[PDB]
């Protein structure tokens, strides 16, 4: 969806920039991702 498993970077790079480190898409369609750290 919005990202992984097609574009993890889109959801793994957006958060990463926030000093984050890891994540996993949460949905099939353009829903939204929630990088590990909350």
């Amino acid at each position: 969806g919005f990202g992984c498993p097609f574009n993890q970077g889109k959801c793994h790079r957006h958060c990463r920039s926030i000093r984050r480190r890891g994540g996993y898409c949460d949905g099939f369609l353009k829903q939204r991702c929630v990088c590990y750290r909350k």
